[PDB]
């Protein structure tokens, strides 16, 4: 290389993108396992807990069992406040933990105590360090309580006080992907949704493929992403990039109306054959229905686990008008 460019090199050495995925609590330790599992693209995974049990049997590049001196690796039995003092008893471990990370995605199970205590704790460090702070959380069952779904929502208002975009999750809608779904699979069906949400979304940024996303563009969008919600479709048929993006669109885990979104993050996943022609299909769809003025950011990439099924996950930002804070859980303007 040349003078002017060995510096421009060595400034890319010291910038980067460093992503860390954060689960707290059991839910989002189970989460964290699956991505570290299956391998994550591009991202560094994180699991804390305030049981020591959860978190030794969770796989993840790092581990920090918090509350020691106050919950002495015992869970914290639903109290959203123990899973609260617990996080900010170990602020700086945490800090340390997530420390230099340009991006921050928080995820968990809201309802319990941990999660929902903790979850706020790590998204105000996180910003505090810098780092764009996004949260993918989950809302529980109607068939777990209202006191869950009480905390879950009081945690909810919480944590959207210290993120830049919160992207919710209401399992109780996973009944109406699936109707006839066995109580014992509930939560298998969840863990695949969250997956594919939190995956999806960080790998719409890492992985590469048929076209360029932009990070300074995803951070334009999610910087102020405000509260968001997810759609995710997938077919094979004959228009399997049509059908998909309108499963997506039409999806119950998108229970809003998105004509006054302020933006969107689409992540178009196929078999080897996918080509950047369908992905566009898809964005123009998309397009037609938030506001002409709403940013969209989307990327194209190849999952050989596909065979030929093409894959839609849709992620709508600003969404937060349309939407009312209940202690039965979201409820739309
Ligand atoms: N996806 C998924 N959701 C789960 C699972 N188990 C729990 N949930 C959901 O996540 C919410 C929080 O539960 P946990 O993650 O177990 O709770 P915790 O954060 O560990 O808090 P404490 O046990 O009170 O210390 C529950 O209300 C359920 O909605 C699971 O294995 N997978
Ligand atoms: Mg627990």
């Amino acid at each position: 290389l040349s003078p002017e460019d060995k510096e421009l090199l060595e400034y890319l050495q010291q910038t980067k993108a460093k992503i860390t995925v954060v689960g707290c609590g059991g839910a989002g330790n189970n989460t964290i396992t699956r991505l570290k599992m299956e391998g994550i693209e591009g991202a560094k995974t994180v699991a804390i807990n305030t049981d020591a049990q959860q978190l030794i049997r969770t796989k993840a590049d790092k581990k920090i069992l918090i509350g020691k001196k106050l919950t002495r690796g015992l869970g914290a039995g639903g109290n959203p406040k123990i899973g609260e003092e617990a996080a900010k008893e170990s602020a700086e471990e945490i800090k340390a933990a997530i420390q230099d990370s340009d991006m921050v995605f928080i995820t968990c199970g809201l309802g319990g105590g941990t999660g929902t205590g903790s979850a706020p704790v790590v998204a105000e460090i996180s910003k505090k360090i810098g780092a764009l702070t996004v949260a993918v959380v989950t809302l529980p069952f109607v068939m777990e309580g209202k006191v869950r779904m009480k905390n879950a929502m009081e945690g909810l208002e919480r944590l959207k006080q210290h993120t830049d975009t919160l992207v919710v999750i209401p399992n109780e809608k996973l009944f109406e992907i699936v109707p006839n779904m066995p109580l014992k699979l509930a939560f298998k069906v969840a863990d695949e949704v969250l997956i594919n949400a939190v995956k999806g979304l960080v790998e719409l940024i890492t992985k590469d493929g048929l076209i360029n996303v932009d990070f300074a563009d995803v951070k334009a969008v999610m910087n102020n992403g405000g509260l968001a919600m997810i759609g995710i479709g997938e077919s094979d048929s004959e228009k399997r990039a049509k059908e998909a993006v309108s499963m997506a669109l039409n999806s119950p885990l998108l229970d809003v109306d998105i004509d006054g979104a302020t933006g969107a993050l689409i992540h178009v996943m196929g078999p080897e054959d996918l080509t950047l022609e369908e992905a566009r299909e898809v964005v123009a769809t998309v397009s037609s229905r938030l506001d002409p003025n709403a940013t969209i950011i989307w990327g194209a990439t190849i999952d050989e686990n596909l065979e030929n099924t093409v894959r839609v996950l849709l992620v709508i930002t600003g969404v937060q008008s349309r939407i009312e804070f209940t202690d039965t859980g979201l409820k739309r303007k």
